[PDB]
């Protein structure tokens, strides 16, 4: 039915004469130049569309203000879903994201994944040992041959983070970045829309009375713009949270799994090499055994900071390793 940009253009009106009226309503807010879609909660509505006294004007403002923060700076911290510890509920409803009823529902039961309209590619090939069998096959046993053996192991242990880490920068974030780059837009539009329908009222006072008190648009927009800042700062926690969270129980696991896998047939061949070739050490391969032993039972660390510089995902990064 709609896609996120529809939603994004019922919040878009044409400057004119006509008094416009914000609406819950997404079908009505398009089908009407004057009619602007909201978020916002039906009381806000409500208290936007009344018509308003003159005397009551700036205690009118007031309220839309408070209002407004009120509502932008919505948070949720409902901690039943794993690694996103704030959720901002209203940005489905601005995106038609987790109407894709209830949004913080929908994290709760499926995850960060309900943000990418996208699906990325998560399943990791097997991860054969053929090259290294190949290596060692017909090898004079040595110390080198089987320190080898293991950077190599090693390498490839960093070369699916790099890979799955990469996947993820290039089909998840810039997904999420969207969604980041376009709530910045529907807070804006819904300033600007609650910036019209108040300065229309304004411009039906007479001047005598108009004349009493000031407009001062450029405070109100202004104040409006520090509100967004604050929502933006709870939104860009929100999605650098789930990001992560995306990345780290839905993409890497499956690299690690691989990998373990890849560890473990690694060690058979290995272990068999040594012995079979025990005789080059006279019989006595125990330090050998005990080297490839440790080394394989033991995963690689994964270290976001080798691809990453930014601080925001890095931090939450941080909160993920205890």
């Amino acid at each position: 039915k709609y896609t996120m940009f529809h939603y994004l253009r019922a919040q878009e009106f044409e400057h004119g004469k006509s008094r416009i009226a914000l609406t819950n309503s997404v079908n009505e807010a398009l089908l009407n130049p004057s009619r602007v879609y909201t978020f916002f909660s039906s009381d806000y509505v409500k208290k936007v569309n009344k018509a308003t006294e003159a005397a009551m004007f700036l205690g009118w403002v007031e309220q839309l203000v408070y209002d407004f923060t009120d509502e932008t700076s919505e948070v949720s911290t409902t901690d039943k879903i794993a690694d996103i510890t704030i959720i901002i509920p209203y940005i489905g409803p601005a995106l038609n994201i987790g109407n894709m009823d209830d949004f913080v529902g929908a994290l709760i039961e499926s995850g960060a994944v309900i943000l990418l309209e996208f699906i990325p590619e998560i399943a990791i090939p097997v991860l054969g040992t053929f090259a290294l069998v190949s290596y060692i096959a017909n090898k004079v046993l040595t110390v080198q041959t089987i320190d080898n053996a293991l950077s190599k192991r090693n390498e490839k242990w960093d070369e699916v983070y790099k890979y799955i880490v990469t996947n993820w920068l290039a089909k998840v974030n810039t997904q999420i970045d969207l969604i980041r780059k376009k709530m910045k837009e529907a807070l804006e539009n819904q300033a600007e829309a609650t910036k019209a329908i108040i300065n229309y009222q304004y411009n039906q006072y007479t001047e005598e009375e108009k004349n009493n008190i000031n407009f001062n648009i450029d405070d109100l927009s202004s104040k409006l713009n520090e509100s967004i800042n604050k929502a933006m700062i709870n939104i860009n926690k929100f999605l650098n949270q789930c990001s992560v969270s995306y990345l780290m129980n839905s993409m890497i696991p499956y690299g690690v799994k691989r990998l373990e896998d890849f560890d473990a047939s690694l060690k058979d061949a290995l272990l068999k090499y040594i012995y079979d070739n025990r005789g080059t050490l006279i019989g006595q391969v125990d330090r050998l055994k005990d080297k490839v032993n440790n080394t394989l039972s033991t995963d690689i660390p994964f270290q976001l900071s080798k691809y990453v510089d930014n601080q925001r995902l890095l931090s939450t990064f941080t909160e993920y390793i205890k």
